[PDB]
């Protein structure tokens, strides 16, 4: 139990220093900005209330994807496309980033 | 055949090896506590049948996706939204562990 | 053009060389085999015709979701749950191997 | 922040570094390839309009997941299975690519 804590506390001591990676910084800015532009995108384009273009825009973005809603727009469903590539992007880029500060 | 059943043994062994390190044990103990507090969260605030939360929370967990479910509450929205990225987090943090035990 | 080609050609020889290796073989199986259960489960459980159940069984284990169908009887829903991280757990396995075979 | 600045631009160019890699450019024509090959499957076999058939083709080929729309015939449900295998089959590509350009 008391290992448990100790490996717990490591673990998390090496994602915090992940957080100082500048490379890291910029991807997880550029996520924060995608999932910006969406939430803007989803309440403009779709009329979706703010909170619920953030959600559809998290759900796609991650690919966890909608349950009900679907863009209603062919204006929606292309920026949709676009959006789910940017996302898979930036996931490959985070692997990316794991697969070289694993190899130094 | 002999050879497939020996292949897979060794794989199972590899397996099991794994659920002794105490970084993977860590990495599932938060996951099922992640579970737990989710099955919790939307029995309370979405107010689903424990198993119904269970459920929403793994799918939901695991990027698989509720076919019809959604929250219906902005409270449940907003924690939704964070516990999707817990469980990126989580899965990054298994995927950096088979990164590490390949060197 | 003629680079795409080749390059394409080399790229499918690996991937039927990939066919070869006998852990591949055995998550493939595991993966048929877990496919298999799923497709029996859902049609009796649910009640779903076989080729409805094998479907939902896909985009399950998959992580690709189901758009409408979601398991109706609790026993349903538990399998579904185990399904999941059954479907993980061949994901990592297969991830693990293209990790070691890309490091030797 | 100029270092800020740095750091995006360094990354961008290995970005479009990577799009000059033959392997990729396979890769990436091969899933060109596939959405434009459901786009088509989809119109035809389930009568969608082409930009719903590239819609579904999209979400369903990267795993996100269609919020309501599925296959209604027995040969659109049979592709799709298949299809999303060679999404699956893609993405692993795409992975082995990116654990071979770190060594
Ligand atoms: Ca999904
Ligand atoms: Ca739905
Ligand atoms: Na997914
Ligand atoms: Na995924
Ligand atoms: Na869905």
């Amino acid at each position: 139990m008391l290992s448990f804590l100790l490996t717990l506390k490591r673990m998390l001591r090496a994602c915090l220093r992940a957080w100082k990676d500048k490379e890291f910084q910029v991807l997880f800015v550029l996520t924060i900005l995608t999932l910006i532009s969406g939430t803007i995108f989803y309440s403009t384009v779709e009329g979706l209330r703010p909170i619920d273009a953030l959600y559809f825009s998290v759900v796609t973005l991650t690919t966890v994807g909608a349950g009900n809603f679907e863009p209603q727009t062919d204006f929606g469903k292309i920026f949709t496309i676009l959006y789910i590539f940017i996302g898979i992007g930036l996931v490959f880029g985070f692997i990316h980033k794991l697969a070289v500060n694993v190899q130094l």
